């Protein structure tokens, strides 16, 4: 059974995303945007009072498989939307006018993985011609700046940036959609873990956004709101110099699509349990990603 405080097996949420949907089809609809390369469904939430030309906002959690509180935070998203609808105020008015489209897992076969086999695995699961080795970094994956800095062009190595940009298709997958949405999408936002930082462009070289300034003050101000929850410390800045230079990263694609807020979140914790955060962890990170997101959400809103 499903359960927003455990982890939870591929097979357990994507029967969550059909059973969340089918409570909930006043404020949610399910499809799914492409196969992953094992077959897997990469289905997309769109949470939301539905009406006509709405503006959007889109999340993805589950680029790298062993980073299992992103999987949990999209999950643990959907339901404080779909419950506070109608009594909370602000997310009343946030799936009024505008539509979250959540995506829980992008990188499916990779987290299956973790569960079966490799708790530490991060790729994909797609075969490459010539070699053994399995997989693709997502994150090095996307066109912007494809493998030119901080990606490796060896299957075997962790940050393979693919043979081509989008050469994977969970990644081709989110790319066509969004691309298709252009229009509406007026955010993106992907979860990762760890490190506790929200990031912005760039990261595929160290020149700054057009923008920079206004992303360093929202950044600033969704950390500082973050902290009052539970007094947990984000840090904050441009990818390339708040971890290193990493090209082919998704924000900084779909920055340059023109989505002009466009942020990396990296969860908790700092090292203490890295990737392995345990579950008597998920409530509370959860809660507190969720006021930085609903600020950000907040600000988007407010300035379109
Ligand atoms: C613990 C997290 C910070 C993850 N990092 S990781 O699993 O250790 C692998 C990652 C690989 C890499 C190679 C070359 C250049 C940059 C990054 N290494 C890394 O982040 O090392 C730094 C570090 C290590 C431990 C704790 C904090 C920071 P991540 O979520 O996988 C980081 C993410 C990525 O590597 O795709 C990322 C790095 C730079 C910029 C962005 C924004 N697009 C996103
Ligand atoms: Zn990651």
């Amino acid at each position: 059974g499903h359960s927003y405080e455990k982890y939870n097996n591929w097979e357990t949420i994507e029967a969550w995303t059909k059973q969340v949907t089918s409570e909930n089809p006043d404020l949610i609809s399910r499809t799914a945007i492409g196969t992953t390369f094992l077959g897997n469904n990469i289905y997309l939430l769109k949470v939301g009072k539905p009406g006509p030309n709405k503006p959007a906002i889109f999340m993805d959690c589950g680029f790298h498989a062993r980073e299992w509180i992103s999987h949990a935070f999209c999950q643990w998203f959907v339901r404080e939307a779909v419950l506070t609808y109608g009594y909370e105020s602000h997310m009343t008015e946030f799936l009024n006018k505008l539509d979250f489209y959540v995506l829980p897992v992008l990188n499916i076969d990779g987290y299956i993985y973790t569960w079966t086999k490799n708790r530490m695995w991060r790729k994909t699961r797609s075969t490459n011609a010539g070699t053994t080795c399995i997989g693709t970094d997502p994150n090095r994956n996307f066109d912007a700046g494809w493998c030119t800095t901080g990606a490796s062009t060896d299957p075997c190595d962790e940050t393979y940036c693919g043979s081509a940009a989008e050469s994977e298709k969970e990644t081709k997958a989110l790319a066509d959609f969004i691309r298709n949405n252009l229009s509406s999408i007026k955010a993106y936002l992907t979860i990762h873990s760890y490190s506790q930082m929200i990031l912005y462009p760039y990261s595929y070289d160290y020149k700054l956004p057009e923008n920079n300034a206004e992303l360093n003050n929202l950044a600033k101000a969704a950390v500082k709101e973050l902290a009052t929850l539970y007094g947990t410390k984000y840090t904050y800045g441009p990818g390339a110099t708040t971890i290193y230079p990493a090209a082919g990263g998704s924000d900084d694609w779909a920055y340059d699509q023109g989505i002009k807020y466009s942020f990396t979140f990296e969860l908790r914790d700092k090292g203490r349990y890295g990737f392995i955060l345990p579950e008597s962890q998920i409530q509370a990170t959860c809660e507190e990603t969720m006021l930085a997101i609903k600020y950000v959400t907040n600000y988007v809103l407010g300035h379109l």
